[PDB]
């Protein structure tokens, strides 16, 4: 029960589901609740056995995450040189992960512990509590403190306003735990709905000590086959900061913009979808503007009993797609939208152009091979706010995949990429694997 955060098995398993009409489910504001995933699952509609394959998996994954103890473990030659996806950014070279927990019907409890070596994101120490929170559920709506990331949007490749790509900061988090359409007459229009609002403290952030960064998104369905989301984040408070709730208005830094995706399935009957998401710099009242771009378009398709995931994604985290040293930036906030040099926003920080596929077969067996290709014009200003991305450069790689139970319940994942740059501080070709122990107690 309670929060599920960015795990990337589940969303594509989910996705799949949700875009071939199985099931109708928004997996564009994480973390989801775990009471929303069962109620879309108790109104399933397959007709095909690979349909039902994929939703046998999506318990199974549930009770992996949230066993009652989980060992975690990656290791790896070098940093990725190309950004990596939802619920792919790992803050160090090599990591162990011990987690407790426990959850059911009104609370949901994540003790995680981390340890690291050769750190990628800096930190005060090699020991850390990433992930750990504690949830407890009153009137549908879920109350969340601890370090818990999140994912804003529907992008594969990155989130435009707040991403992945980072050390998840500590706060508090509420969302509904159902989202079902509301009762009131003149209201039923909006569909299946969703909020999330954040109040979370930067860590390490020197130019402006504990930072907050406070926010808040919305979404709609208005028909299966349109989701629309708005969202807002304001950098605020800081040591020499106001920090009244007067000056606590909206009327700091702030962030702001629009996304959507479209299912074609429910009337061409194409498991194929696109989206697209725009954030903005300033704002212009009721729009955005000094905005980012970002686009794609996703299929799912079933072949024998197996399953394809495929997606082709653009993002341009430019301003207006030309004008540079703007986005990510800020003239109080100085460091940027950016934790501990890794930013907020997308992978590859501001200024960037990527256009990145992906394809991936997953087996009966849940065995899952990808492929994916990536071209990515990075930090053009040679901008030091961002340590993800230090130097201008042109990354083309190629990223494979394979992931795969070994032994009854242990999971492993491997990757193996090849990068042609021009100034990179990571090895041109390097390989990761992890894994995953789940236990009883
Ligand atoms: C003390 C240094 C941190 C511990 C690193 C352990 C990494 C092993 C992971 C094995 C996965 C295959
Ligand atoms: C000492 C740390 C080195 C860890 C490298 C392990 C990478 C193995 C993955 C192989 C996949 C093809
Ligand atoms: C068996 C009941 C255990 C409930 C523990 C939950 C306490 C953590 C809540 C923190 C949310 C702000
Ligand atoms: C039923 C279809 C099975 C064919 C799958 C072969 C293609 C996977 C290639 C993986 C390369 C990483
Ligand atoms: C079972 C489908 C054929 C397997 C193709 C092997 C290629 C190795 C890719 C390894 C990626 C980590
Ligand atoms: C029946 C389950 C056994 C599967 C074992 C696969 C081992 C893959 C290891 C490859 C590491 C590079
Ligand atoms: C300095 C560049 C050397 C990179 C060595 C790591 C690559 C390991 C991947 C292949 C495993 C068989
Ligand atoms: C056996 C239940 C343990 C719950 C731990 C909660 C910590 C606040
Ligand atoms: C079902 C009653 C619980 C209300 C708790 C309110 C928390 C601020
Ligand atoms: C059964 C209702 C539990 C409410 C918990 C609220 C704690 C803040
Ligand atoms: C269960 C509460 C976990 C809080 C961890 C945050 C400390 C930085
Ligand atoms: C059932 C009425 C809910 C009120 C919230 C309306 C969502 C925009
Ligand atoms: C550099 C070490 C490579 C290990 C591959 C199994
Ligand atoms: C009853 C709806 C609550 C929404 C909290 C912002
Ligand atoms: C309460 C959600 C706020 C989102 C406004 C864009
Ligand atoms: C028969 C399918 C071939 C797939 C090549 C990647
Ligand atoms: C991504 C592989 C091709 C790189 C050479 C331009």
């Amino acid at each position: 029960a309670g929060l599920v955060v960015n795990d990337n098995d589940l969303r594509n398993d989910l996705a799949w589901l949700s875009d071939r009409g199985v099931i109708h489910l928004s997996l564009s504001t994480w973390p989801l609740s775990q009471e929303e995933i069962a109620r879309a699952l108790k109104k399933a509609k397959p007709s095909y056995s690979s349909e039902q394959v994929v939703l046998a998996r999506i318990n199974q994954r549930l009770s992996a995450l949230k066993a009652d103890f989980r060992v975690t473990g990656y290791t790896s030659t070098d940093q990725p040189g190309t950004p990596q996806g939802f619920g792919q950014t790992q803050p160090a070279d090599n990591s162990l992960g011990l987690a407790f927990n426990n959850s059911g019907e009104w609370w949901d409890v994540h003790l995680q512990g981390n340890v690291e070596g050769g750190e990628r994101i800096s930190n005060g120490s090699r020991f850390n509590a990433n992930g750990a929170y504690g949830a407890v559920k009153f009137w549908n709506q879920w109350l969340s403190f601890g370090q818990v990331p999140q994912w804003w949007g529907p992008g594969y490749e990155g989130s435009l306003i707040r991403g992945d790509a980072m050390r998840p900061m500590t706060g508090f988090l509420m969302q509904r735990a159902e989202q079902a359409a509301p009762e009131t007459w003149w209201l039923r229009w909006v569909g299946p709905w969703q909020y999330q609002i954040s109040a979370s403290q930067m860590n390490q952030y020197n130019a402006v000590p504990h930072a907050k960064i406070i926010g808040g998104r919305f979404t709609f369905s208005p028909i299966q086959s349109l989701e629309l989301g708005a969202s807002r984040i304001m950098q605020w408070g800081g040591k020499g900061r106001p920090e009244s709730l007067s000056n606590f208005w909206d009327g700091g830094n702030q962030l702001a913009g629009f996304d959507f995706k479209f299912k074609l399935e429910p009337t061409l009957g194409w498991p194929v979808s696109f989206y697209g998401q725009m954030i903005g710099e300033d704002e212009s009242g009721f729009l955005p503007s000094a905005n980012m771009f970002l686009g794609g378009i996703e299929g799912h398709h079933g072949w024998g009993k197996d399953a394809v995931n495929w997606y082709l994604e653009a993002h341009d985290t430019r301003t207006n797609m030309s004008r540079t040293n703007y986005s990510y930036t800020h003239h109080i906030y100085k460091d940027g939208y950016y934790q501990q040099g890794y930013p907020l926003g997308d992978a590859m920080g501001g200024d960037g152009q990527l256009v990145a596929g992906k394809v991936e077969l997953i087996t009966e067996d849940n065995q899952r091979w990808s492929t994916r290709l990536v071209y990515a014009k990075v930090n053009p200003e040679n901008q030091s706010i961002n340590k993800a991305f230090p130097h201008a450069d042109t990354l083309k790689g190629i990223q494979l995949g394979w992931s795969g139970d070994v032994y009854q319940s242990v999971r492993l994942n491997t990757s193996l990429w090849y990068t042609n740059a021009n100034n990179s501080d990571s090895d041109d070709v390097g390989a990761s694997a992890g894994i995953e122990i789940p236990f009883s107690l």
